[PDB]
């Protein structure tokens, strides 16, 4: 822990925690291929349990980065293609609006206005089919981006079908295990209960509610160590020994669509480095997309990032491959996104 990293981190995070009243927080800075860990406050306020390097936080939508890489791994395996129609992997999807909707569209929120959430009442596999069959698109496929758990969530479920594995089995065996993420869970086991932090929404202790496609969209829990390892894996994919995982990370960081200065990958979102901080610092934001023809392979000169939130948690991951530099910020309160990106910006810009 060099003093350069120590001082900038404590100078940035301490005021953030006070200003946002965050009960507990874990931060990892990846600098020249080594992680540096920082922890504040409480994982459990009532039981006085401190945040540590073993504390599990809910990642929220940062889960979509694991989903995107797993999908990319399936592509590398020759099991799926992003150009394949959705109907190829779900033939019961016989409704005529699904003509021309591909796995890429699901992965990148460009199917034509799939809703932010799968409705809470949708539970069975029959419910899900009925839900997607009855969905009426607002736009043609590949024309507008509308962020949606029902879009990326379905991509994840369909992407693992040719493997013959469940999503959870696929993620564990193809992403978690090979990358040594031994404390990253879709479902937290009883042995890990003590490490599992409580989230805090308006003073109330809360964990993420179960739902359809939760594992695929927002259900991963992890520690600051594993997330630091996840960042390193994404910083330097070609150092990973697994052939298809290496390629799947690169596919997930490819630029498929452009909306202004933002580029949409699989899970990951990117901007050209150097980034105007104002470009990175609303319930529904429909944005027209420019197709990148063909998609640009993972650009090392990039700000790659993803925000995530659940009711009780707020997370943020950001990295710059070119600089071998990254940050993970995990907190057990859902606080404003600009505050996360600002703090991350302050730290990484000081270190680059
Ligand atoms: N809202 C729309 C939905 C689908 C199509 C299409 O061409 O498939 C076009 C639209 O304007
Ligand atoms: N291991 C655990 C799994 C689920 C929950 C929950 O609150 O849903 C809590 C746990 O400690
Ligand atoms: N005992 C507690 C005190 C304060 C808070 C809070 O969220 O500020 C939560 C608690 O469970
Ligand atoms: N309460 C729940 C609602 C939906 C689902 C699901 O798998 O869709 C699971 C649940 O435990
Ligand atoms: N062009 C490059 C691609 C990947 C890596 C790596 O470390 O994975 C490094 C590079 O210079
Ligand atoms: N590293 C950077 C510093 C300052 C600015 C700016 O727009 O002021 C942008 C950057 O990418
Ligand atoms: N200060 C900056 C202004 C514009 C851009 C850009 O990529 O358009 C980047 C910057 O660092
Ligand atoms: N997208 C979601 C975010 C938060 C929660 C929660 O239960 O806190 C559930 C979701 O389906």
């Amino acid at each position: 822990a060099p003093q350069q990293i120590n001082d900038i981190v404590h100078r940035t995070i301490t005021p953030l925690i006070e200003q946002q009243k965050i009960p507990g927080m874990a931060v990892a800075v990846i600098y020249q291929g080594k992680p540096y860990y920082f922890t504040w406050g409480y994982a459990d306020i009532a039981k006085k349990q401190p945040v540590t390097q073993q504390t599990l936080f809910e990642l929220g939508s940062v889960s979509k980065t694991f989903t995107g890489v797993l999908g990319g791994d399936a592509i590398a395996r020759g099991e799926i293609k992003l150009s394949d129609p959705t109907t190829k992997y779900w033939p019961e999807l016989t409704a005529k609006q699904w003509n021309g909707i591909t796995l890429l569209h699901l992965a990148t929120y460009t199917a034509g206005g799939l809703p932010l959430q799968v409705p809470d009442e949708v539970k069975s596999s029959s419910d899900l089919l009925r839900f997607y069959q009855n969905w009426q698109p607002a736009w043609a496929p590949g024309t507008q981006r509308l962020y949606a758990n029902s879009s990326i969530g379905l991509f994840g479920a369909l992407a693992v079908k040719p493997s013959g594995l469940s999503f959870e089995q696929a993620m564990q065996t193809r992403v978690f295990q090979p990358l040594k993420l031994n404390h990253t869970w879709i479902n937290v086991p009883p042995a890990e209960e003590k490490n599992y932090a409580w989230g805090y929404r308006e003073g109330k202790a809360v964990h993420v509610s179960p739902g359809a496609l939760d594992a695929e969209a927002y259900g991963v829990k992890s520690t600051i160590e594993d997330m630091a390892r996840w960042v390193q894996s994404n910083l330097k994919p070609l150092d990973i020994n697994e052939k298809t995982l290496q390629q799947g990370i690169q596919l997930a960081q490819s630029r498929y669509w452009q909306t202004g200065d933002m580029y949409q990958g699989l899970g990951w979102e990117m901007l050209d480095w150097p980034v105007n901080p104002d470009s990175i610092i609303i319930a529904l934001a429909a944005r027209p997309v420019k197709a990148i023809t063909p998609p640009t392979p993972a650009v090392r000169a990039s700000w790659v990032h993803k925000t995530g939130a659940t009711g009780g948690f707020g997370s943020y991951v950001a990295f710059i491959p070119e600089k071998e530099l990254g940050i993970v910020m995990l907190a057990n309160k859902n606080y404003p996104n600009p505050a996360r990106v600002d703090a991350a910006w302050q730290i990484l810009n000081a270190l680059q």
